[PDB]
């Protein structure tokens, strides 16, 4: 298994920059060092000079003058070293994936932070799609993943979901319009990957079991494709014990996985990171040196004291917490929608994740309900047809987020949707 | 402007996120459309940065900070920004409607964020682009896999020169423009202030040159300006923005030179099309530049106000000026005979021609390194990088006078033990 077949012509042409070049170097020559080659700012003249942020429950963290300096400067494209450990060191701990020591041409397990999930996301995609190929995934579906491959000129391939995500007959049944021997020949166009939130999928509230995922895996080595395990939703699992992840059964070295901290840290912080092979991680942070040049140096060092203060213990413990908060969330929204919904809509319990996923019984589109006359009695929610290929195509589903709402102003949230719907169904 | 021409396809199949759409349809509301974290489970609570001032994050402000915000920036830096380009600029197209280039800006993670969006909005492979060489290598290494043409236009001491770029524009007439099959430039990108490498800016006369082959061609002007607030020269020279009477000009600006080049802030101006297309991009890239980090520097410029931002430059211009000053007095000492460069105009960069090698890369990449002196080949700011090249680019941004001396020391040493040799 070569990674050349899944990226692009110009992904497999970019080359590091020259300073990328002269790190290399710096570490091969003595420890003096005189460097007149960077366009750095002077770091003396930096307005910003020291910094306190307090955590709730854990020690403040402080930059003082040196740190802040380095703070305020760049810093190398894959992110700051201290933070690529502790997280690949957390990765190892969670998923312990068959990867790690592998040689880095056979996909070793490598790493990048990446300014939030969406950006490890794009990137991938970008890496991988030339204009008119072949990828699957479970609609609905994220609409920023949506929107990122619509410009790319690919075809999406819908499989077929149920409560417990991909339905993996239904992915065997379309990939069985190839032969498995036909993802070695490039005109047979065989699907380039596989996208899926395993859990608690925006914006159906869903998620995969093991055996569906052993079985999804196999097919994807059968087929010789690639997984790209999109999971910001990891630790928002509302089930007891946590469901092993693609990148733990990964002996082929096909997942690429994101992960991100806006959900369980902070999302204005713009902090995820990429899990994956080598040889495509690399592209990747090839990317990002062109785009962004890195990640914050600041946000990157203010996580990464609050995680290394924290140890895999504390860190869990904040997660823990958080479960606790959206669980209650979930259960008030289900309170909710159970006394003013019921004999109007259908749902089920979401495995993980802020969202409730809501079919209206009798209407066709709840465009016009939502966009319009929910708007004007002051409730927002999304409507279905942004969570679909086809966004104009009518859609009888609703998307209701529990993060931030109180189980009161979920009450007359419902209620104000109840009166509508059934306003909506007793026109003739 | 026909906009039309200098989009593809895929951005012009670029939607807004279903969150934009719900928002733009808004006049007590409940909110139970958008998958935002709670603001009360995050474990960040409040935060002083000094400045002997100081800027705070009270607990609400914290909350912001740490949320998701508009993909084009914080309205507060959206609105000190545009008025910072029009006292600056004053560009003609700050009042034209929507559709004939109305001023637009745009927050971006760096001015390398800009410069990568606007490429990949308008490149289609095989499209022509000029500018002129040697050029920054981000640039390079941004537009080199999109599979454009890139046309080198001859530069000097003031930068671009116009009778280069009239001469290579001379193989199309102006009305092929107007024929897609022509093939006719999309743009022409420049650091018109301290040029990466060369630390040569354009004049004012140039620039009006420039400009009406621009109109007469028809293609866009990419603005990269950096260095644009490190002018060594008194009295700032008129840019490209503040004649933009067509509204072909897009503007790249960086806070990277002159506030924090960690924290990635930087900004886009031009017209409201183009704009909104490079926005779009970003909505399904990055999202949006750090909530935290655009709060840090909007707080920091209400603090200071118009007058102590130009205090703050004024004072980092005087720094830069000393520098250069002392890079000189080196090159002066060591490498007369040896090397040849002119006084930079704006920037952190020293550009410097090896008199009798033709590539410096092994004098550098080895030998340099080896003796504790880094220093860039000019290799890196060619198209052609694998060209040979007596050039090689020292910064004066960080080194001490005294770093500079015993680095020029070593690079002459290293010179003439290359020369000697029959
Ligand atoms: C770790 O070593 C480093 C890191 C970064 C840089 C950045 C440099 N230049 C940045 C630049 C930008 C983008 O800058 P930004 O606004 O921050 O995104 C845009 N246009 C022009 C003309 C530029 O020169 C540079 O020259 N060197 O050497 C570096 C060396
Ligand atoms: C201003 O309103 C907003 C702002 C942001 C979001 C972000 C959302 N989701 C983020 C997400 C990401 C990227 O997340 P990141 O890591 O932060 O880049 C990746 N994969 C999946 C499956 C995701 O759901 C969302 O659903 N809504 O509604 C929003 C509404």
């Amino acid at each position: 298994m070569n990674y050349a077949r899944f990226i692009t012509a110009a992904s497999a042409a970019r080359n590091p920059s020259p300073i990328r070049t002269m790190t290399d170097i710096l570490s091969r020559g003595p420890k003096s060092m005189i460097s007149l080659a960077g366009g750095l700012p002077n770091p003396n003249m930096f307005p910003f000079k020291t910094a306190v942020i307090t955590v709730e429950n854990g020690k403040t963290i402080q930059f003082g003058e040196e740190m802040m300096k380095r703070a305020l400067q760049y810093s190398p494209s894959a992110g700051i070293p201290e933070l690529l450990s502790w997280l690949k060191q957390l990765q190892i701990k969670l998923h312990n994936p068959p990867t790690i020591h592998y040689p880095p041409s056979q996909g070793q397990m490598d790493l990048c932070v990446t300014s939030g999930s969406q950006q490890g996301l794009c990137k991938v995609f970008e890496m991988i799609i030339n204009p008119g190929d072949n990828v699957l995934l479970d609609e609905p579906a994220y609409s920023g993943t949506l929107q990122s491959l619509h410009p790319l000129g690919c075809n999406i391939i819908n499989v077929a979901s149920d409560e417990s995500g991909i339905v993996p007959d239904s992915l065997r049944d379309i990939l069985s319009r190839w032969k498995p021997e036909d993802a070695k020949n490039p005109q047979k166009n065989t699907p380039k990957f596989l996208y899926t939130v395993p859990n608690g999928n925006n914006p159906t509230g869903n998620s995969l079991t093991s055996e569906r995922k052993k079985e999804i895996y196999e097919l994807a080595r059968k087929y010789d494709f690639l997984i790209i395990e999109d999971d910001p939703y990891y630790f928002l699992q509302f089930n007891s014990g946590r469901v092993p992840t693609f990148l733990s059964m990964d002996v082929d070295g096909r997942v690429i996985r994101a992960d991100s901290f806006s959900k369980i840290i902070s999302s204005g912080l713009r902090i995820g990171f990429l899990t994956g092979p080598k040889p495509l991680i690399e592209r990747v942070i090839l990317h990002i040196q062109v785009s962004t040049l890195h990640p914050s140096t600041f946000n990157q060092l203010m996580i990464s004291q609050l995680l290394h203060e924290w140890g895999e213990e504390g860190f869990m413990a904040h997660v823990d917490r958080v479960i606790d908060f959206y669980s209650n969330q979930k259960d008030a929204i289900l309170a909710a929608a159970d006394k003013w919904l019921t004999g109007l809509a259908e749902w089920h319990v979401p495995a993980a994740g802020m969202f409730l996923w809501i079919k209206v019984k009798g209407i066709n589109d709840v465009k016009e309900l939502i966009e319009e006359k929910a708007v004007k009695m002051g409730v927002l929610m999304l409507p279905g047809n942004a969570f679909y290929v086809d966004s104009s195509a009518p859609s009888p589903y609703l998307r209701a987020s529990f993060s931030s709402a109180s189980p009161e102003q979920m009450d007359v949230a419902f209620q104000v949707l109840a009166q509508l719907i059934k306003e909506s169904l007793l026109v003739p």
